[PDB]
């Protein structure tokens, strides 16, 4: 009823979209890993008449309520997608997509690490993000490969129009007490790849966490914090 929804108000298996800006949406599902149900979000952002879609919806059957759910609230096809790491909770259903008729993309090392480990795999390689610091432009979007932080390939997700920051797994919701799920970060990097997106996104009014609530700029100082409190 117009709050952001929560992990136990979505069903494994539903999806729900939430409007942040004008042509900005952010997706929410869960998923159940080793035994615990986590919600997730990722990012739509309307590319005029057609959708640009980040990151999937933590798997095949998620992903496939993702659509449909776009297509009852927006009614635009989704003609592109990027995932912004290589687990499970960002290319986890890129097949589906991919026979949906959408083009997938990823870096070059998210394509790597996902092939490696088994993980759906996007089509299409972006190149211009190896070097922390790095930006390309996208559609509506800028990716911006911050360096090393929850996992080495991670990338966050500008929109200018909107000024809305789409940190990725990069980045923690206020109320976290913990860095998450840490198995492929670098404890030690994270907090000077938070840096370099404070410094690069300082007009950002919405920042949006891999999983759990938006809110503003506190939320990548927060990261930083909690990072380094649980490397302590
Ligand atoms: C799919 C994803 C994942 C699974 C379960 C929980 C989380 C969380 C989380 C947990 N708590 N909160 C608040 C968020 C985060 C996050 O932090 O992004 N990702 C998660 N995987 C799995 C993996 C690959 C490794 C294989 N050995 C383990 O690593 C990840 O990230
Ligand atoms: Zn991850
Ligand atoms: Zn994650």
């Amino acid at each position: 009823s117009g709050e952001y929804p929560t992990v136990n108000e979505i069903p494994v298996g539903e999806v729900r979209l939430y409007q942040i800006a004008d042509g900005v949406w952010s997706h929410i599902a869960t998923q159940s890993f080793d035994g615990a149900v986590y919600p997730s979000n990722g990012l739509i952002v309307r590319d005029g008449d057609e959708l640009l879609l980040i990151d999937t919806a933590w798997g095949a059957k998620n992903t496939a309520a993702l659509l449909a759910e776009i297509e009852k609230q927006i009614g635009l096809p989704v003609t592109r997608a990027v995932s912004t790491h290589f687990h499970d909770d960002r290319v986890g259903g890129v097949d589906v997509l991919r026979a949906a008729g959408v083009a997938t993309y990823a870096s070059p090392s998210t394509r790597r690490l996902a092939e490696a480990e088994g993980n759906e795999i996007p089509t299409h390689s972006l190149e211009g993000l190896s070097s922390s610091g790095d930006a390309v432009r996208f559609g509506p979007v800028e990716l911006f490969y911050p360096g090393a932080a929850h996992s080495t390939d991670n990338l966050v997700v500008y929109v200018p129009s909107a000024n809305v920051l789409y940190g990725g797994c990069a980045v923690h919701e206020l109320s976290s007490t913990s860095a998450g799920n840490v198995a492929d970060a670098d404890l030690a990097e994270w907090p000077t790849s938070v840096e370099r997106i404070q410094k690069h996104y300082p007009e950002a009014e919405v920042v949006i966490p891999g999983h759990g609530l938006p809110g503003g700029l506190d939320l990548l100082q927060h990261t930083a914090n909690v990072v380094k409190a649980h490397k302590n």
